[PDB]
């Protein structure tokens, strides 16, 4: 599969990122059975990425890009939108299923 997004909190339903502008985020990252993993809230401090660079994995450049500013989602992302079958050294296991929370703080 690809991205699910789920809403949490509705944002303004107006403002959709658009390729080549940077998203400012706060987010959790899980596996699938509810472990964290990484989290921007944990270090107080958001994370910026510009869309359509691949700077995120791809469940982001697709998932982000149905957000609106404001919003919390809630994004699951199958593997081959993730980490794949290699997945990542001691913190993401092969063929993982990751679950992110994200809220779209605004866009630069």
């Amino acid at each position: 599969m690809g991205v699910q997004v789920e809403t949490i909190s509705p944002g303004d339903g107006r403002t959709f990122p658009k390729r080549g502008q940077t998203c400012v985020v706060h987010y959790t990252g899980m596996l699938e059975d509810g472990k964290k993993f990484d989290s921007s809230r944990d270090r107080n401090k958001p994370f910026k990425f510009m869309l359509g660079k691949q700077e995120v994995i791809r469940g982001w450049e697709e998932g982000v890009a149905q957000m609106s500013v404001g919003q919390r989602a809630k994004l699951t992302i199958s593997p081959d939108y993730a980490y794949g079958a290699t997945g990542h050294p001691g913190i993401i296991p092969p063929h993982a299923t990751l679950v992110f929370d994200v809220e779209l703080l605004k866009l630069e």
